[PDB]
């Protein structure tokens, strides 16, 4: 029962040439790996080597027009990466943005045959840039391709195509990527929780509410759990995973469990607006643990508070590696607007789950 982490500075060399301030900053996984090594976690786990996606393994997800359409720009001189980049809704490229990419999906693939064979019991993977915005056809939000929803196909494709994958997406923006990618899908249970302000948050689409369901064979299989007008804390995200999370993974029964493990609704977050505690998120993973026979990967999507993206994900891989959960309150309400978001979404999804009734 071992824990596997896969992390490679050439991650790092990914950058937006024309602002060194802007929040996307290639020290994000160097100080969340640094801090593993002074908590010393990083000697109890076990170096999962990372590796390069193949464009027939992005191709799972992915058109061939996109595909090459990002890899034109490991060619481009500035001014050209600088256009192509403001075709896009808020998207920076750099000559190594492609292989960063490739590496960061590759790494996950590594992880997830790790824990698929049962080299390792569980996995975290510190990677960048993020995947979760990205779309079949386009880039988006710092996203080029979807690293959790790639990682899915993957998996299935080195057990077997119905595999059952949950998706779990506690970034505070919804992974409007994932959605889409498995709307129709029922192998792949895709469940967000993220701040929503009646679609005045990024990324600003109705997508993100609680009646989208999922379409075909896939209703039921879309669960959104979207926050509105308050400061979602520890409270809201235990109350959301006791009530909906947790009843609806355990009927699914997943085989593999994928964490969209986005830390910018962390307390300091200078954009989420949330107060996740470090603790908080420890609690999410250890209840993630009781599925699918402990086989969760972790996988870093955003977070833009240093300090507050280190402490949170080291929380988790101690939790992987089965140090005590924190003890956190239970007794304390709830704000009321989350109350109210977690009555719609079990309104929505009672039909499709019957422990939900
Ligand atoms: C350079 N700096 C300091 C910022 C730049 C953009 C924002 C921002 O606001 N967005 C969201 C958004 O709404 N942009 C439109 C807009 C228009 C006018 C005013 C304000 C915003 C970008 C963003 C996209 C994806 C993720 C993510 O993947 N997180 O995990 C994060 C952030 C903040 C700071
Ligand atoms: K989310
Ligand atoms: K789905
Ligand atoms: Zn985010």
């Amino acid at each position: 029962p071992i824990t596997g982490l896969v992390y490679d500075q050439r991650m790092m060399l990914h950058h937006n040439m024309w602002d060194s301030h802007h929040p996307e900053l290639p020290q994000r996984i160097s100080r969340i790996f640094s801090r593993h090594e002074e908590l010393r976690l990083l000697s109890r786990c076990h170096r999962i080597p990372a590796r390069l996606a193949t464009e027939e393994e992005l191709a799972l997800c992915h058109s061939s027009k996109h595909i090459s359409i990002i890899k034109s720009s490991e060619h481009m001189k500035p001014r050209d990466l600088n256009r192509l980049g403001d075709e896009y809704n808020s998207i920076f490229i750099s000559n190594e943005s492609y292989t960063c990419a490739l590496l960061a999906a590759g790494s996950c693939f590594n992880s997830a045959q790790a824990i698929l064979t049962g080299q390792v019991r569980n996995a975290v993977a510190i990677v960048r840039p993020p995947g979760h915005h990205a779309e079949k056809d386009t880039a988006c939000g710092f996203c080029f391709f979807n690293t959790a929803a790639l990682t899915a196909r993957y998996a299935q494709s080195i057990t077997r195509e119905s595999l059952r994958v949950l998706i779990v997406d506690w970034d505070v923006h919804h992974g409007n990527g994932t959605q889409h990618i498995f709307e129709e899908d029922d192998s792949v249970l895709y469940i967000s929780l993220h701040r929503y302000e009646d679609g005045a948050f990024f990324p600003n689409s109705e997508d993100a509410n609680y009646d989208k369901v999922g379409l075909g064979k896939g209703r039921g299989y879309n669960v959104n759990i979207p926050w509105n007008g308050g400061k979602m804390g520890d409270p809201e995200y235990m109350a959301a995973f006791h009530h909906l999370v947790m009843p609806i993974a355990r009927e699914f029964a997943p085989e593999l469990v994928l964490v969209s493990a986005g830390f910018d609704a962390a307390r300091g977050d200078p954009l989420g607006g949330f107060q996740v505690t470090p603790e908080g998120y420890a609690h999410l993973t250890h209840q993630l643990m009781s599925l699918a026979a402990g086989r969760v990967l972790i996988i870093l999507e955003g977070g833009y508070n240093l300090t507050s993206i280190s402490e949170s994900m080291s929380m988790c891989t101690s939790m992987l590696l089965g140090d005590s959960p924190p003890s956190l309150d239970h007794l304390t309400p709830l704000k009321t607007s989350a109350t109210v978001s977690i009555n719609n979404v079990l309104r929505a999804h009672a039909p499709f789950w019957s422990s939900l009734r």
